[PDB]
C-alpha cells in the first residue's frame, strides 16, 4: 500500500521487528540472514552472509570465528554495514554501526545452545585460512566428535561474537515507476532523526 | 552433492553462468539481484542492492544515478564489493575489484530499452538526497509525463553505469555440519589461481 512518514514508530527497532515478523511469516529463507560489510586496511570492501542472533537498543549480534577475515577487519576498522536482502518482498534494511566483541558469558551461553554436530563443526575450521583439501574438515571432525565423546564439547578460544550498534537504519520498500519509499533513520544522541531519502 | 576442486572450471564466470542459469532455472526472486558494497571516506561501508545488467571478462555491469551517495563514494574510492545472495539456493557469489564508470555510448543503448515509465522515473529522483515529502515525486513524475509527450524521453545528464573488474570471485556453497565449500578465484595477471577457503 505504500510507506509514509505519518505510518513511521519512533524507534526504529519497532518497524524492524514488524518487518522481520512478516517476513518469517512469508517463509523467506533465512529471514535473519543479512549481508555484513567490513573494510581492510587498503580500503578494500568485503561481503559475506551471518545470521543476526540478537538485537536491541544496544545493536545487532552475529557469532563468528575470531581468526576470520572479517574479525581481522573489524579489529582494524569497527565500521560495518549490514543488509537484509528481503526484495522477494520488495523491502531492504541497511544499518550503519560499529562492531564491537561479546564478553565471554555471552558466548558460551549461545554456544552451548547450537546443534552438537556445529559446535565440534566450529573446532574444525580455521575460517578464512587456505586450506589444501577438503578432507582436512572431515577427519578433524570425526577426530574430534569421538575425542570429545562430547562430555560437553568445549567453548573453542577462536569463537565468539560482535555487536554492531544502531547508529543509521534505512528502510527500503519498493515502489512503482521506480519511485520507491526510503526513510532514514539517524541516531541523533539517543533520539532518531527521520528523513524520506530520493530513491 | 557437493563441490569439490577438481570440478572447477579454469575460467570463474563459466562457473558462475552456470549458479547464474541455475537460479533463474530454480524461479529465485531477482537471480541479477546483487549487493554493492561501497566505502565513504571516513572508512564507512554502506550496501544497496543493484541489478546485474551485463558481464564479461571486463567486469559486473550495474547502472544508477550519477548524483547518488555510491556514486560519491566510488568516485573517492572505487573498491567495491558484490555480493549475490543465493542462500535459498545455499550458495554465495562474492566478487572483489575496482568500479569504472561506463562511457556515453553504452548508456544510452541501455537506457532506451528501459520500460518508458522507468525512464521518466530515472528523471524524477535525485537519488539518495532528503527530500521532504513522497509528493515531490509523484508531481514531477506527472509533470514529466507530458512535458516529454515521449517522443523519445531523453537520457538524463546525471544516469549513467559502472563496470566492476574481476579481481577476485569467491563461490561459496552450502556444507552439512558447517563444512562449507569455498573456493576463491583470485587474478595473477590475466589468470587465475584458485584456493579452497576454510568455512
Ligand atoms: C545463510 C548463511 C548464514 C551464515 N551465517 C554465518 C554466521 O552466523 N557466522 C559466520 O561466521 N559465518 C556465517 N556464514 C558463512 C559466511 O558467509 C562466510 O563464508 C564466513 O563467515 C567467512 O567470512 P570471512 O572470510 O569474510 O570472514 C553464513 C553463510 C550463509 C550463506
Ligand atoms: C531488487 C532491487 C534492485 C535494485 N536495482 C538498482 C539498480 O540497478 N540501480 C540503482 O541505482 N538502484 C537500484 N536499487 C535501489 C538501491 O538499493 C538503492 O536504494 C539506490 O541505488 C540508492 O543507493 P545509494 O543511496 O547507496 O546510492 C534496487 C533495489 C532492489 C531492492
Ligand atoms: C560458519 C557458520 N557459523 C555459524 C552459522 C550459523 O550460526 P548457528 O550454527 O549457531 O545457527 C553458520 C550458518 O550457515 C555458518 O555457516
Ligand atoms: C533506482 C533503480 N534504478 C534501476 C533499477 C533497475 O534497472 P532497470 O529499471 O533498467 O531494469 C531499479 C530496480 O529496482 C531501481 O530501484
Amino acid at each position: 500500500g505504500g510507506l509514509r512518514r505519518r505510518d513511521l514508530p519512533a524507534d526504529p527497532l519497532t518497524l524492524f521487528e514488524r518487518w522481520l515478523s512478516q517476513a518469517c511469516e512469508a517463509k523467506l529463507a533465512d529471514p535473519t540472514a543479512m549481508v555484513v560489510a567490513t573494510v581492510d586496511e587498503h580500503g578494500q570492501p568485503y561481503q559475506r552472509i551471518v545470521l543476526l542472533k540478537h538485537y536491541d537498543e544496544k545493536g545487532m549480534v552475529f557469532y563468528t570465528n575470531l581468526g576470520s577475515r572479517k574479525a581481522h577487519q573489524i579489529e582494524n576498522n569497527p565500521r560495518v554495514s549490514l543488509l537484509f536482502p528481503w526484495h522477494t518482498l520488495e523491502r531492504q534494511v541497511m544499518v550503519i554501526g560499529k562492531a564491537e566483541r561479546l564478553s565471554t558469558l555471552e558466548v558460551m551461553k549461545y554456544f552451548h545452545s547450537r546443534p552438537r554436530d556445529s559446535q565440534i563443526g566450529a573446532w574444525v575450521s580455521k575460517q578464512s585460512s587456505r586450506i589444501s583439501a577438503r578432507g582436512i574438515l572431515e577427519s578433524k571432525f570425526l577426530e574430534l566428535k569421538q575425542k570429545f565423546q562430547q562430555g560437553e564439547v568445549p567453548l573453542p578460544s577462536f569463537w565468539g561474537g560482535f555487536r554492531v550498534s544502531l547508529e543509521q537504519i534505512e528502510f527500503w520498500q519498493g515502489g512503482e515507476h521506480r519511485l520507491h519509499d526510503r526513510f532514514l533513520y539517524q541516531r541523533e544522541n539517543d533520539a532518531w532523526k527521520i528523513d524520506r531519502l530520493a530513491p
